[PDB]
């Protein structure tokens, strides 16, 4: 199961908005639980990953609503409104539909 992300890199100014995509090779929706098993992680310079959103659109505790996840099946999106300098990082989507979870290659976000 391959996880494809785009674009590879983004360079924007503070206050702008960005949208990144994550496409799964197989549908990640489960009709029994009615949940898309797709998560988004934020990885800051030299640190371990931080879970941001799970079940495609549900935010973790303390995560600002500037971060918005959406999509279902095979095509997902993570949107960041009014980007801030602190958001500088690499964002990864991760599927937990199968035993062995899989990560996408990520989208690097840099602030000008
Ligand atoms: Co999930």
């Amino acid at each position: 199961l391959v996880m494809s992300q785009s674009p590879s890199s983004l360079a924007v100014s503070a206050g702008e908005k960005v949208t990144m995509s994550c496409k799964s090779s197989q549908s990640l929706f489960n009709s029994r639980t009615r949940k898309n098993y797709l998560a988004w992680y934020q990885q800051k310079p030299g640190q371990s990953p931080k879970l941001l959103i799970y079940w495609a659109s549900t935010r973790e505790s303390g995560v600002p609503d500037r971060f918005t996840g959406s999509g279902s099946g095979t095509d997902f999106t993570l949107t960041i409104s009014s980007v801030q300098a602190e958001d500088l990082a690499v964002y990864y989507c991760k599927q937990s539909y199968y035993h062995m979870y899989t990560f996408g290659s990520g989208t690097k976000l840099e602030i000008k």
